[PDB]
DNA sequence: CTTAAATATTAGGTTTTAATAACATCTAGT
DNA sequence: ACTAGATGTTATTAAAACCTAATATTTAAG
């Protein structure tokens, strides 16, 4: 079988012979002779996976998934190339590629490939709550990990668990034991894990309330990667670190995330909601509100446009719609915050804080608090509910 | 020839009635095994409680002396040694436990090897020699076979989850424990059952489920004759009451004091708990310690003086405390005392600050109560308790 | 004090699993 | 294409976990 990327490159090369020298620079090669091999010989892989990733990202950016899915799924799993494809798929959250590779690699006869798949299955199972952190780290001990790559990914997938649930305390200690410099086989994996650490470092500094460091680590992330997923969330993170303090710089960062995600439905919508919510927080005319949606979040942000602009009747219509819907803890907290501003009623604001606490939200909880501050309450106490790290001597 | 055997021989010569009584204490149908125990070096009982309950009944004031001699002489390749292990940890007899560990880790018995190795992980983990990631990784590589150690691997994590104060994944991890899967070693089963009650009480403590917390502490007290679990069950029940019911609180602290009379450390804990309880409730305080210059005892002098309007005498104490190294939890108290003494709300805000900096959802009531006295929004400082 | 039945413990012999390295393949670049 | 260098496979050995047999020890009735 010939892979789509090889068919593509053959056709493009026929219509443009200058491509071979240019692909060879994109691929890190000293001259393009491996690139003949690659096109003509089934099974030919390059020593590092970034050679085919950067060629795909440069010649066919709009088709990366289609070609990489076809490429990875015909890789012999016993090879370094395919180990590389596992991290590739996980990093971009291509779970249909990731999980097919994993099950092939777990029963394959190559000890490295088996080890890679096996800890990667653990990370999927843990992050889908099919097993427990306790069960998962046990299986990690039981595998008797040999490769530096999985040594480092075993601590990474835990940090990805701590982050999801919420337990931020031991992360700064756990991540500091990661030592990527011990990796010597797979520079693709090393360089992505380096991006991964930057992102994790960024989020840790976010919750330690060290926002300028948060922004530096996300900057380091962006400079370290060409992977949309990581780029997307570094801009998200940066903007959130600025959402309540610097309107124009947060909007600048959200728009940059919006621009690079025009073609990705999930990622474009994330920045749409963020811009909408940003502009509501700052009481601005809001081009981002979605009047054709009956989700809770979209509906909530309408009530916010309205309450912001003294359209009190029209905000009542939306909250009446909301009253009929399945609210969870964090969504009710927003409800109460909205109901509070509409009825100017401190008691809602209190319930708002209450359900933000219950849903362990140290971020949107600024909304009820600011409102109470504008109504004569004791700012010193309001600060203590938003329990921010203070950095004393 | 072990001391406890010697003591038993002598007391038997002077009271021949003891053989039948020891046998019921030990759960034997008849005391013929007790003869063997006295006549033959190396005789052990099917169940470790037999000798523990005897020792507790006839020699309650020499339990450490006699059990240390008895354990440290067992054959570590044996179920009496395994039992002796848990016994050692459960009473916090670390000099017994640790010696037992080094010898079972390299002994030829597969089962003792396994026990010794998961208790090494537990000591190392709780002494901060390894991390919990490293610890759990090793429990995986042991490929634990015995139900006993399957249960204790979850337990030693739950204690670390306590010491640090991760507190949250506790309630799902402890539910995974299934003590009924233990068939070999009933002593270990029953003390692990006490352990779970104790842990369940502390879980329900940090969910402010105080009536359930007192229930689990109760079930612990009924399930055990180990002074450790009894001391901390009574302390736990008092603290659960310390801000709502002065009398029932004191009654539990007093009860804890009476069983701890011969133990220096357990006695101090209860003197300090009574001292702080009465300072909380602004009573005359017969439990102050005027010779101790520890931060905690000095703090409570300041607290008593402030209670009784001797502000000048409490400033003398606070000046002495001003030049001693405070951690976050200690500093919180200091800001509490300074705020009461000075009638200064900013000191209370700071105290709430340093109370949340050590994740103390207990003693933080002190500043919150003072600000409610001073006119602040009760709905607001209700929220500070979450 | 014996001792038989039940329970624990130790060992002999087996299968699995894992570490070593000798051999073979594949890659990059002349 | 073909060579050095870097990776993959396989043959050979150690080993370590794993049962089933035998041996010891415990309880409680003689």
């Amino acid at each position: 079988m010939m892979e789509l990327i090889r068919i593509a490159m053959k056709k493009d090369l026929e219509n443009d012979n200058s491509l071979m020298n240019k692909w060879a620079t994109v691929a890190g090669l000293k001259n393009p002779n491996p690139l003949y091999d690659f096109l003509n010989h089934d099974g030919k892989t390059f020593n590092e996976f970034s050679s085919i990733v950067n060629i795909v990202k440069s010649q066919y950016p709009d088709r990366e998934y289609e070609l990489m899915k076809d490429y990875c799924l015909n890789l012999d799993v016993k090879t370094k190339a395919a180990r590389s494809a596992l991290e590739y798929a996980d990093a971009n959250m291509f779970f249909e590629i990731e999980d097919v590779l994993i099950d092939s690699m777990i029963s394959c006869s190559n000890m490295k490939s088996k080890e890679y798949g096996k800890v990667y299955k653990i990370h999927r199972e843990l992050s889908n709550s099919v097993i427990t952190e306790f069960e998962a780290v046990k299986r990690l001990g039981k595998l008797n990990i040999k490769t530096p790559e999985m040594n480092s990914f075993s601590r990474l997938l835990l940090l990805y668990h701590y982050l999801s649930t919420g337990n931020f305390s031991p992360m700064a200690q756990l991540i500091k034991q990661i030592d990527l410099s011990e990796i010597s086989e797979n520079m693709y994996i090393r360089n992505t894990y380096q991006t991964r650490v930057h992102v994790l470092m960024s989020n840790i500094k976010l919750n330690e309330n060290s926002l300028e460091e948060c922004r530096e680590y996300s900057k380091k992330a962006l400079e370290s990667t060409n992977i949309l997923r990581f780029q997307v969330f570094s801009y998200l993170t940066i903007g959130n670190s600025l959402l309540f303090s610097n309107y124009e710089l947060a909007q600048e960062n959200f728009l940059k995330g919006l621009s690079i995600s025009v073609q990705n439905e999930n990622y474009n919508m994330i920045f749409q909601q963020a811009l909408c919510f940003l502009n509501n927080v700052w009481r601005k005319e809001n081009k981002w509100i979605n009047f054709e949606s009956d989700s809770i979040m979209d509906l909530q942000e309408q009530a916010h446009c309205f309450i912001n602009f003294n359209e009190n009747s029209k905000a009542k219509e939306v909250l009446d719609k909301l009253d009929l819907l399945v609210h969870n803890d964090n969504e009710l907290a927003m409800h109460y915050y909205l109901k509070g501003r509409l009825e100017q009623n401190k008691a809602c604001f209190y319930s708002s804080i209450e359900y933000f606490k219950k849903s362990n939200d140290k971020f949107l909880i600024r909304l009820p608090l600011l409102e109470l501050q504008k109504m004569g309450e004791n700012q010193k106490l309001l600060e203590l509910l938003l329990l921010l790290e203070h950095h004393h001597h």
